[PDB]
């Protein structure tokens, strides 16, 4: 149908066709009479299978016969989404399969709904490893992607009586297609025991083994016929494990349950051992991989130049004990030399500023379960005070500030410190994020070792998030500049050279319109809720955090709905405002504000004088399938974060490839996205970092705001009196209480800036042409936000390998 | 190589090998310069499953539109061992894969010693199903096996220090490629809960929901291209399961322990609830399969006529309540129309007059876990209760002898008495056996219903313990009689004509020798120990028990080394005498037989005097598979279980077909095989079940044993003064102790005359032509024992179905 989709050859066609009928007769023993659309999901998926399978195997042995260098990416999370679309995409064999299953009476489009996400990460940072995988495969890169594969992953959002609701994600229960269980490889991982010290090193005895089994999944660069993989472990116990009879064979789960589900607190720090242990389990099973790939291509002295350990926050940051552990415990290299390697080897990234997010582990935990490394740690923690010390002699309280050891009520290492001091190279994701980082989190380290600090600008890949997920956009592109932006996203530039094209300003506007009626279809389908398309789609998904501000989305909405009722007669630019997250199971604010939002839209959605001209709906179950269908949808981005909280944002980088324009606070990325697209096509608004500094200074008072601002006050009491709540008057009791006595985001601060924003936002609106001009230069400077250029960065800067672009062979 | 195996035709070889790289490549996702054996075996196993899939889905569909009358056999047991060389078998593909394997430079022999066994059941009993199943797919029968997919069998045994240790057979690991997981037709199964009596009939509330999820493995017939199935369920949590968030989702693994592991006590009961919970799990969902395939084809007047329920023993007894309870509760017939249904429905088969194997349930663990169950138990007691009080006016001891309800300490419900009343038909598994329940243990019922009762003497498939086990023999019997045997044993009978023959005796003797060099080469490559090959190869294998009389054995053995040492230049007929077998884990008194079995073997072994005249070994983890080595290098088949505790054996059966002569009792089916072969041709010895009745009347009294028998005498002295156990003295305490006080089985009572029994056993031994030409004798006349004479008349006399060995079409 569309032309960036590939080719639908004849012989291609006829061969896709019979592999399908093969593979649902022999694969999953069905024939037309009995099969449903998940058999004939299964069948086309063994079907795209088979044609990654050559070019996997070619690539890996490539890699073995020129023992290039490696990079492995370590992670406790990867946000993956669905497989069966991104394979097709970035092997060229969307259309033709269309075309074969067109032929065969299938609807290919609805076989791919049928596909479960792999929903293996809470949102941002689990994402971020997703795409990053996506494009080091399309660089060419020999970099493996490692974590766990959790038997449950984020769980299912339903809402009930404006509640959220959990249950688990059984994403394994009809089988996953796309992996391979490597039972062959399988490695043993110690927990707890004791240290002995004999002559010659000391010795860890007496430890409880767990089995790490691993599973690789294939990566698919853009094609270039590279497949990468991704290794994730799989808990399983010992046979001799626990030896009555029946009782030792059921306990097996306690050894089993590191593996069975993914912590979902958005990574807000709980420590928890089972946490803990999930952390050391991914680290101690990759590492053995690492050195063993390592030593079958004994002076490790090379080990970093065909080595390089990234980090994904601190959660793999037992990496550099562990490290040292092994060269120094079994394989009886002196420290000195170890640590040289180990630093060389190992780099660092930060993921957010939060306290709370940090991850501080109980002395006496680590003690318990590794407490060998609570020893390495230690060592690592006198040697290089020890260094602090020599350079700036006499500063105690600097001593006490970086040491990896926090005292206190509780003994704890700081994980961020111990990270920092291990590796030779620490980024933050988004310019402000790192400077931020230096001038204050990390000073004194910056301080100590300024070489060690880079910036590295977080991204998005193009290919699930424009060719994927909004064809008809990537077409009408591809129509003007070609298709070669897919890989350099930078051509997209050249669009500004039409941005006074009647044609392509049409075409814009009729994309987006489009993928709008096919949104508002979809919310009646398969949730049955009324929308008018014609509306501004102004949209705000991304998990429900006090950080993320969605009460000061609400704080406008219900703004609008008081203006509205004040004069009903008076026009407004009609709006549909969606707002979708995920709350952690026991953020309790978090779940007071998703019922909130469906209280609100309870009271606005049944007012007949608002009509049509205002709509609020909470978009259940946000994850990455249901992105890629909002996301094309949007006219307006929100991006309201209080000035200094979000590190990054990603969400934020997507809206603007698909055409939504942004409104939001300079905060992470959006100040460099406002910086490339132009301040006067970005609407900015709020307090800067600066300013919210200055408010801390003199005491923040949100009283003042009450006091000053009549509509403000008007809200505030609407919540109070049971305005949104008449069955349960004192329901929002908490959140009213939080926003006037101790709101640590200053969302009054904000208020009235953001809503004279939100204004100019619906005056642009009433004018399309304006509005869709505004749109092109904003997918015209997207390009910096391509994932590609930021894994070209960390390629250079940080792990000293060469990206490419060359084409493997078939 | 050999003719029964297939042909192995040019263009067979060439697609096999081509299909063989493909699964290599495609589905391994290897290649050659990786590629293990174990790799090269599912390659292998991958093909040959393919060839079953097209005559998989014809079979299945073909019962769909002819809607034959279907067969049910419902066991907590199928041990089904392996199923590579099984399958080539029955689809005569195993030389085309022998040369397509070798074309390719590997031993398929090397590549079959790779796939675990499917030790889904304990001995005997789970044996028994495997073999039927096979039987039934032979004889066209529309057959369904339905059971649960343990995550662990049987556990392996070690022995470590003479003493059994066992553990986890975690036969999972490296995946199954014979099944295929059917999650679409995932059913509830409920447990606890709460009756409710509304105006129409009783509910079942409040209950906690279990989903069983199946797993079906096809069954080839052998060449008739019929493929039938064995439906396995695994239990699954809901989602909703426990549904603070991370504790629920661990907590998933409460509900599916109910498919973790099998009970290992050989089927000795054990009221454990997690038994129980097991089998209602496989009775509530084989049943909803079953009325499903029903309603697919309201009156259930015809259920009877299109389906038969077999009860493997008690274990599925609760199909009885179950069938009732959907008739009644959910369907709303009446109560005696839904007891007609069930009664013509259901049959039941007896294995055992042990009391510790009857499965009497605490009726306060029934009110707990089921209910409605109990209910529906009280009302068929109530029921079949008057009838016996109507058909013997004034006999209350009859009446509390035959119910259902056992009163006592604690009430309980016998399981046996449920299955009489709730069956049209009841049977023995051995002519003696059947004889025995009808005169003592079901004698009351017998009297009530003389019609139920049933004899069907077990048999064994003569395509795996023939064929598959044992190619050389299966040869030499083709080239004379042709093929048919195979599927029509009786016709082995025509061997007669030849036990003059002296070139058929070389060769019955050659293939004997020639599998006794290849046992005696596999004990020293995989388990390391010498045997002497022109050795009598005296074999005692099956399940450590005090009634199968290891013990005596043992005595025998000892006095072997007595009068060797006593007569040191004497010449006698050399002996290796193997024992092999598992003992429950909790039942210590196995566990001291087969210690003391080690330990014997410690001595006698090693004394320099003995050299190579007699050898005692016993054989580790005794499954199917080692059966499969053993079996056909066997000399002397041991079958001494004291007269009347064994219902029929089925390993007895393997021998006789495999060319070993029998010693035994007159005891279970060794009855029924000295009448087929003439008691000349049989080495029978020891008391009969009439005699073991006198003893008892008289009172058994050991120690008149032991005073009368100096020799007996001796090895008691041996034992009790550590002659077997230098540093430990009264290791074997307890042995003695109850040999002397409490041998509920006699082994003093027969040993005289097995021990002279055993001496012409000897003596016939070293006149190989007089042996061989008894053997020929044996396995001419073992055509009775084939499982398809069994189920042809459970076909006829229990089913109302004929059998069919009319081929289908591929
Ligand atoms: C510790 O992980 P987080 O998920 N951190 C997130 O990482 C993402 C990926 O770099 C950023 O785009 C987000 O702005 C940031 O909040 O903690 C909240
Ligand atoms: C309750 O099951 P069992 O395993 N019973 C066994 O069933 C086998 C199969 O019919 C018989 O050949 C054995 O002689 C008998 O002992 O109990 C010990
Ligand atoms: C991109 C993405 C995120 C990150 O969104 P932000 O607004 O940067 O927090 C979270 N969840 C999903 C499912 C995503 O696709
Ligand atoms: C045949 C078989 C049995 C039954 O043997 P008996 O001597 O009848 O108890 C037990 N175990 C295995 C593995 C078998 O093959």
């Amino acid at each position: 149908q569309i032309s960036v989709r590939g080719l639908a050859g004849v012989e291609n066609v006829t061969e896709l066709k019979k592999n399908f009928n093969r593979h649902l007769h022999f694969t999953l023993v069905k024939d037309r009479n009995v099969a449903t659309p998940r058999d004939y999901y299964f069948a086309l998926a063994h079907t795209v299978r088979d044609h990654l399978v050559g070019r996997w195997i070619r690539t890996q042995q490539h890699y073995y016969e020129k023992d290039p260098k490696r990079i492995y990416y370590l992670s406790l999370e990867f946000y993956m989404g669905r497989t069966l679309q991104n394979t097709m995409v970035n092997l060229a064999l969307e259309n033709a399969c269309d075309e074969a299953t067109y032929q065969l009476g299938l609807d290919m489009e609805e076989l791919e709904e049928i596909e479960e996400d792999a929903g293996l990460g809470n949102g941002g940072l689990g994402r971020l490893a997703a795409c990053f995988l996506d494009s080091m495969a399309t660089l060419g890169l020999a970099a493996y992607g490692y974590g766990i594969r959790y038997e449950f992953g984020i769980f299912n959002q339903k809402i009930c009586g404006g509640w959220q609701m959990e249950e688990a994600d059984d994403w394994l229960r009809y089988g996953n297609p796309w992996e391979k269980a490597r039972p062959e490889f399988t490695l043993p991982v110690h927990f707890y025991g004791r240290v002995e010290h004999t002559s010659q090193g000391a010795k860890w005895v007496d430890t409880q083994v767990v089995l790490a089994m691993p599973y690789d999944t294939p990566v698919p660069g853009y094609r270039n016929n590279v497949v990468n993989t991704m290794r994730l472990w799989s808990a399983k116990a010992p046979n001799d494990f626990n030896l009555g009879y029946i009782q030792a064979v059921l306990d097996r789960n306690l050894a089993e349950n590191i593996s069975r589900v993914l912590y979902p607190n958005d990574n807000f720090f709980e420590g928890k051992e089972l946490r803990l242990k999930q952390e050391y389990f991914v680290v101690a099973a990759t590492l053995q991989d690492i050195i063993r790939r390592f030593k079958s291509s004994t002076n490790f002295d090379a080990f970093p130049d065909k080595v390089a350990i990234q980090l994904n926050d601190t959660h793999p940051s037992l990496a550099i004990p562990e490290l040292m552990r092994v060269l120094v415990d079994l394989e009886r290299l002196d420290w000195d030399k170890a640590w040289e390697v180990t630093v060389k080897t190992c780099a660092y990234t930060n993921h957010t500023v939060l306290p709370e997010a940090l991850e501080r582990w109980p002395v006496h935990l680590l003690e318990t379960l590794l407490p060998r490394h609570l020893q390495i740690i230690y060592e690592i923690n006198q040697r290089f005070l020890n260094r602090v010390a020599a350079a700036f002699p006499g500063d105690v309280d600097r001593l006490r500030r970086m040491s990896l050891v926090e005292e206190g009520a509780v003994k704890r290492i700081n994980m961020a410190h111990l990270c920092i001091a291990g590796s030779h190279a620490v980024n933050g994701v988004a310019r402000i994020h790192s400077e931020i980082l230096k001038k204050t989190i990390f000073k004194d380290f910056y301080e100590l070792e300024p070489h060690k600090f880079q910036n590295k600008t977080n991204g998005i890949t193009p290919r699930r998030w424009l060719v994927l997920c909004n064809p008809g956009l990537a077409e009408i592109i591809a129509e003007r500049i070609g298709e070669e932006y897919i890989s350099d996203l930078d051509q997209l530039r050249k669009l500004l050279s039409y941005v006074d094209d009647e044609a392509f300003i049409r075409d814009v506007a009729k994309v987006k319109q489009e993928n709008k009626l096919k949104f508002a279809a979809y919310l009646e389908r398969e949730y049955k809720v009324h929308i008018n398309p014609n509306s501004l789609f102004d949209v705000q998904v991304k998990r429900i955090h006090e950080y993320k501000r969605q009460l000061l989305n609400c704080l406008h909405v219900i703004t609008l709905y008081n203006r509205i009722k004040k004069e009903p007669n008076k026009f407004v630019v009609p709006r549909t405002v969606m707002i979708g997250g995920k709350a952690a199971p026991g953020y309790h604010m978090a779940k007071m504000i998703i019922k909130l939002i469906t209280a609100i839209g309870d009271v606005v959605n049944h007012d007949p004088v608002v009509g049509d001209r205002l709509r609020v709906i909470f978009l259940e179950n946000y994850r990455v399938s249901l992105a890629e269908k909002v996301i094309p949808a949007a006219d307006l981005s929100e991006q309201i974060s209080t000035a200094g909280t979000e590190a990054s944002g990603t969400g934020n980088m997507k809206f603007m490839l698909n055409g939504a324009l942004t409104i939001g606070t300079m905060d992470g990325a959006n100040v460099e996205m406002a910086e490339e697209a132009g301040e006067e096509n970005f609407f900015i608004f709020g307090m800067r970092v600066e300013d919210v500094d200055r408010l801390d200074q003199r005491g923040y008072n949100a009283q003042e705001y009450y006091d000053r601002i009549p509509e403000l006050r008007q809200i505030i009491e609407q919540l109070s009196s049971g305005f949104f709540s008449p069955k349960q008057p004192d329901l929002f009791k908490d959140i009213v209480n939080m926003l006037m006595h101790h709101d640590r985001f200053k969302v009054f601060a904000d208020y009235e800036e953001y809503v004279k924003c939100q204004e100019r936002v619906s005056a642009l609106y009433k004018n399309p042409r304006e509005w869709t001009r505004m749109v092109i230069r904003n997918i015209a400077t997207s390009g910096k936000f391509s994932s590609d250029r930021t894994i070209a960065q960390y390629a250079r800067e940080i792990w000293g390998v060469e990206p490419s672009r060359q084409r493997l062979p078939a």
